């Protein structure tokens, strides 16, 4: 077996196609399914498995209430394969309230992280074994990426941070070979606020797109230079802007450089990727809420600053639906490297009061280079059929 080096043209691709789909809430109402919150995919190199943070609880169990708490000592990083659902038999992994993992080739790098948020710890278990920790270094709550990770020649990097959410923060880059943290990069070039990072290969490099939390609704960029360590980072420079909340289409900014300051407080884990001048991307298709979920590519909005030209637009999830979290995940494919992503659809306590708990299901869809359609894919449940 020889380490993954990712050293593949990335696919041309006309939109994304339907890939799957877990069912999890309606499930939830007719069987012990666990309760959930930033899932994610990520394929070693033969099939894809489907990770999530539980609650330490199933749904329907008097636990679940008051799930919308996102750190406590019992959430631990499920891990199944893509499809099957979080039943009982489902794998914990680590303990963590944040995670990060991906596969280097001969083995999984699971990066979890918990403790007390004041000093929380993060250990490093790779195939199997622990065999690296680090604590936190700010004192603040060290979180980290929600998504797939990525190993080129066997090392792999996970961007993490540690620091104040809507301030100032301190977001390093570990790079760890065989679970051993063998050193540690810190954010270099001009962006503000870096959380929750959606990272992908991009042969000798590793480019991902972040979150802002604080004076930014466009999206932060990270380039990672797995031969040097160096780090920089700047904004992707399209006027749409993929976070939530946002202005408008009409009134929304980006000039590549630096923190639109629209509406720029809070945000969503989500992602976007470069295909030469153009960026593909999406996002809730509401600019206050995190609702439906949209995709499409800008025409010349990687490379010039404040473009607006839309074209191959797809509705993953309509207007009416709840959404969440995003990311991104690569899958090699035999001539080039292809692009995937999922969307959390959350469901519960904070817009629906009726229960008392908060979960979530989940859609992916792959890029394509043929044909496809048109549909929605929402989480499916009705609330009203629902425990609590
Ligand atoms: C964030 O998390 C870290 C890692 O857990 C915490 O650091 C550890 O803190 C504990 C508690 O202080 C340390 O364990 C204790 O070590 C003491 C000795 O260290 C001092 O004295 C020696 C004397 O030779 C010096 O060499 C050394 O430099 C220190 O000055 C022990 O005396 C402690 O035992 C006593 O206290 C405990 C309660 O604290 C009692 O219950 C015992 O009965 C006993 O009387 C204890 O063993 C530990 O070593 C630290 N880690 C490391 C790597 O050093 C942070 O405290 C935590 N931060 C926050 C804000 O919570
Ligand atoms: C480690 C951690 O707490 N992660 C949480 C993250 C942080 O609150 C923000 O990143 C602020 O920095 O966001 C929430 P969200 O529902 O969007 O509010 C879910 C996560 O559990
Ligand atoms: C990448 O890996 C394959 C085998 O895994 C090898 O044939 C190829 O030459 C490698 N390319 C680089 C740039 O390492
Ligand atoms: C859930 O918890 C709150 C307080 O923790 C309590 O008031 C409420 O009645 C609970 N409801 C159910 C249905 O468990
Ligand atoms: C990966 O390995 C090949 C073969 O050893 C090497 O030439 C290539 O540059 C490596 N790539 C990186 C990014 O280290
Ligand atoms: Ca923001």
């Amino acid at each position: 077996v020889e380490y993954r080096n990712w050293s593949k043209p990335q696919c041309q691709i006309t939109g994304f196609a339907p890939f799957s789909k877990d069912n999890s809430i309606r499930l939830s109402a007719g069987g012990d399914i666990w309760v959930t919150r930033e899932p994610y995919v990520s394929c070693d190199p033969v099939k894809c498995y489907q990770f999530a943070l539980g609650q330490g609880t199933t749904l329907d169990n008097k636990h679940s209430n008051d799930t919308v708490h996102d750190r406590i000592p019992h959430r631990t990083l499920l891990m199944n394969e893509l499809g099957v659902p979080f039943h009982l038999g489902t794998r914990q992994v680590c303990i963590a309230w944040s995670s990060s993992s991906c596969h280097d080739g001969k083995a999984w790098l699971h990066v979890c992280i918990t403790g007390d948020d004041k000093n929380a710890t993060a250990s490093f278990i790779y195939d199997g074994r622990l065999v690296d920790s680090i604590g936190s270094w700010s004192q603040n709550i060290l979180r980290t990426q929600e998504s797939e990770c990525v190993c080129i020649n066997g090392t792999c990097t996970v961007v993490m941070t540690d620091g104040s959410a809507s301030g100032r923060a301190d977001t390093r880059i570990l790079f760890i070979e065989e679970g051993k943290i063998v050193h540690i990069s810190p954010l270099a070039g001009s962006a503000q606020h870096v959380e929750e990072c959606s990272c992908y290969p991009r042969y000798p490099g590793v480019r991902c797109i972040c979150r802002d939390n604080w004076k930014g609704s466009n999206r932060p960029v990270v380039d990672i230079n797995m031969e040097d360590y160096s780090i920089d980072s700047s904004y992707v420079c399209s006027g749409l802007v993929g976070d939530t909340p946002r202005n408008d289409d009409r009134s929304s900014n980006s000039n590549c450089r630096d923190p639109n300051n629209e509406r720029g407080t809070q945000g969503v884990k989500g992602w976007a990727f470069d295909n030469g001048n153009d960026l593909w991307m999406g996002r809730t298709i509401s600019k206050d809420l995190r609702s439906g979920y949209e995709t499409f590519k800008v025409i010349g909005g990687w490379s010039t600053p404040n473009s607006k030209s839309q074209i191959n637009r797809q509705v993953i999830v309509d207007s009416d639906n709840r959404s969440g979290y995003s990311g991104i995940f690569s899958v090699e494919g035999k001539s080039c490297i292809n692009r995937c992503f999922y969307v959390e659809l959350i469901r519960g306590r904070k817009q629906e009061t009726r229960v008392w708990w908060t979960s979530n299901s989940i859609v992916v869809f792959c890029g394509t280079s043929g044909t496809y359609g048109t549909g929605s894919w929402p989480d499916g449940a009705n609330i009203n059929f629902m425990p609590i």
